[PDB]
């Protein structure tokens, strides 16, 4: 995951009211809700859609540049570029 | 994105075997022998958000607690995570 500051706006201020209620039902005691104070930080879960495979091939004596790509459910298999030739990496 | 190294062998064999069927099947270069694929290969995994965290400094009962909240992605089904304090000031 990738981490991001955001600011205290009233989406945040939301967010924190939301902490106070849920935290009163396991009862530190009954908490009143006051602010919400900087930095507050956004943590993004990242999942995979799909992939893809950038090659370096080797085929009739060039180098070629290809690129594949591969679905995350049905693993399918697509040819995205072949472009060649190019300088070896 | 995120992105990887992998290594070579039979793996990536079948992914350049695959790009010369399918461009032989376009011609263009005419017909195309696959030889081998080479170092380095980069895996880019196109990345969709699931769902995300938030780190909060909230003031409780003048008390400063920290709090983290899950958010579903799609639904923004929210979640108290942990709530721990009082903490110190940052
Ligand atoms: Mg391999
Ligand atoms: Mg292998
Ligand atoms: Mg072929
Ligand atoms: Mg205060």
């Amino acid at each position: 995951g990738e981490w991001e500051i955001i600011d205290i706006g009233p989406f945040t201020q939301n967010l924190g009211k939301f902490a106070v209620d849920e935290e009163n039902k396991i009862g530190y005691g009954r908490l009143t809700f006051n602010k919400v104070i900087r930095p507050c930080m956004k943590k993004t879960i990242q999942v995979p859609a799909g992939y893809e495979y950038q090659l370096y091939v080797y085929a009739s004596d060039k180098l070629f540049r290809a690129d594949i790509s591969e679905d995350y459910k049905t693993r399918g298999r697509k040819l995205l570029r072949f472009n060649g030739p190019v300088p070896p990496p």
